[PDB]
């Protein structure tokens, strides 16, 4: 009996769908940098990323020996996401269609003979059957969005969020890496799915169930306690997505920016920072919908990316699409085939930090001693902070009459402290203090004392640019 054999079958599914690989090292030290008069702090941190999942999502519809029921083998080339198919007299199983919101459909269907022909037989005649009848050719309301984002880091840890292809979509996405760990640019991967149906496969009460004259033709086929055999369950079809999305903005709101924009849920209205969407450079790989044959690539502007994912939404059709997810379960326990990854990286964020301007005008029939002070920051060795003491080269320094300077903090400055004070005909209190007080370092911002000896006045006041 075949049963028993599986039965005795002693394997460890879920070690032998693992994918290691770390080689992270150490990331070079934070550090501090001065450009065009902005202050860019640079912080690449060591991260790690884990995926455990028996969803697999496909990539080239070519490399695709995927269909709703498919023997296939437990192995490496399962694990790349380039399994094995296992061509052997198949035991006759039931298939469904599972709509993403289409109230109790799930039309079901006998399969003889499994195989690709067969299946697309009877997924011909489901689709059919709806499409003959049920208002859903051209698109269906909406169909299940399968949305993964993530920011660019390391191809490995992509390769670890999106699997072993992105290696293959990798030249056409154009990622730059190197210029995210500059800190230059910023880029987000969006894997956009958008599933119309998927079809669902009777889970086989026995493995004889799915195999009746199967004596022993297993080991002449690749099955042992080595080599697991899986059946595909579950295939989603719809329209796959891959979207590159690089913009030169900050690490200042571009998740949301990103996110939202892909959502495109008007965020154009009332955008505070849209300067990243105003410069969103992307480039998308897509496959299904339009066309069930090859795959399209398509770099441009934010602009043509909405109307891409618009005209690519509800532009499509439900007639016949193609294999973008699919996910097995083991032959022995049904158990769902989950593929782990993990993988470290390099999160590397920087900050900008601008130019500071105060100014200073002395307007009293005086003599004002002035002294402003701050601290400023110094990224040594092992990225640690150092904040060194600064003040006014003319600190001290005491003004006639009328006087007036802007000074230029950088902004690897902070803590700015400003006193000014008015000498006086006194004896007692010769010096008279007249402005004192710790000031946020705000882009520009004029103090101008003026007045009488016995009387003097101030003004503090900000200012903006741009
Ligand atoms: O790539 C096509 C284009 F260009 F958007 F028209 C598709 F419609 F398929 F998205």
């Amino acid at each position: 009996d075949i049963n028993q054999y599986f039965q005795s079958l002693t394997y460890e599914p879920q070690e032998i769908l693992t994918n290691e690989g770390e080689y992270i090292d150490n990331p070079p030290a934070t550090t501090g940098m001065l450009e065009n008069g902005r202050f860019v702090v640079l912080r690449r941190e060591k991260k790690n990323i884990t995926n455990n999942s028996a969803d697999i999502a496909v990539i080239d519809a070519k490399a695709a020996n995927i269909y709703p029921g498919a023997l296939l083998r437990a192995d490496q080339n399962l694990l790349d996401n380039n399994p094995t198919l296992i061509s052997i007299a198949r035991g006759d199983l039931t298939l469904s269609l599972n709509l993403p919101g289409l109230a109790n459909g799930d039309s079901h269907t006998v399969v003889n003979s499994p195989t690709r022909s067969t299946v697309r037989t009877g997924v011909n005649n489901l689709l059919s059957k709806w499409n003959n009848t049920y208002a859903g050719e051209y698109g269906n309301t909406q169909a299940e969005l399968q949305y993964d984002e993530t920011m660019a880091y390391s191809m490995s840890q992509l390769k670890t969020k999106f699997g072993t292809s992105f290696e293959k979509i990798a030249v056409p996405l154009d990622i730059n890496f190197d210029a995210v760990n500059s800190g230059e640019k910023q880029v987000q991967i969006v894997n956009f799915k958008q599933i119309y149906y998927t079809v669902s496969v009777d889970e086989p009460e026995s493995p004889s169930k799915l195999f009746g004259t199967t004596v022993e033709d297993l080991k002449r086929n690749g099955i042992t306690d080595e080599v697991p055999p899986v059946y595909v369950s579950s295939v989603s079809y719809g329209r796959s997505m891959f979207i590159k999305l690089e913009t030169s903005s900050r690490s200042t709101q571009v998740q949301a920016a990103f996110k939202a924009a892909i959502k495109g849920v008007d965020i154009s209205g009332n955008a505070e920072y849209q300067d990243i969407l105003k410069n969103t450079s992307f480039s998308a790989y897509i496959f299904g919908g339009d066309a069930g044959s090859a795959a399209t690539v398509v770099s441009g502007n934010i602009e043509t990316l909405k109307k891409i994912i618009e005209e690519g939404a509800r532009y499509g059709k439900l007639n016949l699409g193609v294999p973008i997810s699919y996910s097995t379960n083991f032959v022995k326990d049904n158990r769902p085939a989950q593929i782990l990854s993990n993988s470290e990286y390099i999160e590397t964020t920087s900050t900008v930090h601008n130019s500071s301007a105060l100014t200073l005008d002395h307007s009293g029939a005086y003599v004002a001693k002035y002294n402003i002070t701050w601290e400023e920051v110094s990224y040594n060795e092992a990225g640690e902070e150092v904040w060194e003491p600064k003040a006014w080269d003319k600190n001290g320094v005491n003004l006639t009459s009328h006087w007036s300077e802007t000074i230029q903090i950088p902004g690897n400055a902070r803590n700015l402290h400003v006193n000014i004070q008015e000498c006086t005909g006194l004896a007692w209190e010769w010096w008279r203090t007249v402005y004192d007080k710790d000031l946020p370092l705000v882009g520009q911002r004029k103090i101008t004392i003026w007045g009488t000896t016995l009387y003097p006045q101030y003004a503090d006041e900000v200012i903006e640019l741009e």
